């Protein structure tokens, strides 16, 4: 048996990374505005499959003026490796990245305790993820709730630039060319404030636009599955992909160097 109860699936590779979708057949169901309480409803992607324990749960949210159809296909992807996905609608489509964060905990509350997949769930491993406004979101749930296991912010944007108090495991994900949260006075400045002790990253899309987390993206999937699988899953084997080394070859069994260089 493995060390590690919470390890899903087999050894990752770059390719299974890289692939649209992980090992893991996915289902997914609903819940309506109504019967969401403290959010907008959304829609939850689980694996099928239940034999080899429960998983970790995320709670994704949309930014200004948008809904979960903008955020869509992070359910399959993320929950095809071994996660319960929300996506879900905000209370309103104008409401700000505060408010956005209440509800991206609201609704990981309503995954652990009122959903019809909460059996499938370990509600101590809990995550969150968000777009723009509710990448800001993720930010402050991540700083007023330090239980989380991991903070993933899609091109975030948000007027608060100090995130030194966040003790989540963040990364960051920015877009060279935004012109709506400019990495320069968002994604920049928020890595750059997170602290040193905190495991945290900051990944920009090559001349990507604001709007490359709401489509189909290589990149992303692979470092967001990669991240919340080493922090939500505490699952080792995917630090290879985070903290690449030559040493991750099976050929060579120590490396060590003074790069950069
Ligand atoms: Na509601
Ligand atoms: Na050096």
């Amino acid at each position: 048996m493995a060390a590690n109860p919470y390890e899903r699936g087999p050894d990752p590779t770059e390719a299974s990374l890289e692939a649209s979708s992980g090992p893991f057949s996915v289902s997914e169901t609903s819940v309506s505005r109504l019967s969401a309480s403290g959010f907008g409803g959304g829609t939850i992607y689980y694996p099928t499959t239940t034999s080899s324990g429960t998983y970790g749960a995320v709670a994704i949210s949309p930014g200004y003026t948008a809904t979960q159809s903008s955020i869509a296909w992070l359910g399959p992807r993320l929950a095809s490796h071994g996660f319960v996905v929300i996506t879900i609608d905000t209370n309103t489509t104008f409401d700000q990245p505060d408010s956005r964060a209440r509800q991206l905990m609201a609704a990981l509350n309503y995954l652990v305790n009122r959903s019809s997949v909460r059996s499938r769930i370990d509600s101590s491993r809990l995550a969150v993820m968000g777009h723009s406004m509710g990448g800001g979101g993720t930010l402050r749930a991540a700083e007023d709730n330090p239980s989380l296991k991991a903070a993933i912010p899609l091109t975030p944007w948000h007027t608060n630039k100090n995130w030194s108090s966040v003790r989540v495991p963040t990364l960051i994900i920015g877009a060279e060319n935004d012109t709506i949260a400019p990495v320069s006075s968002h994604a920049k400045p928020f890595y750059n404030s997170l602290p040193s002790s905190t495991p945290k990253a900051y990944l920009e899309l090559n001349g990507a636009s604001h709007f490359a987390p709401n489509s189909s993206n290589t990149t992303i999937g692979k470092y967001s599955v990669s991240w919340l699988k080493r922090f939500v899953d505490n699952d080792t084997r995917y630090s290879q992909f985070l903290c690449p080394a030559p040493h991750d070859d099976s050929a060579i069994s120590e490396y060590r160097s003074t790069c950069p260089y």
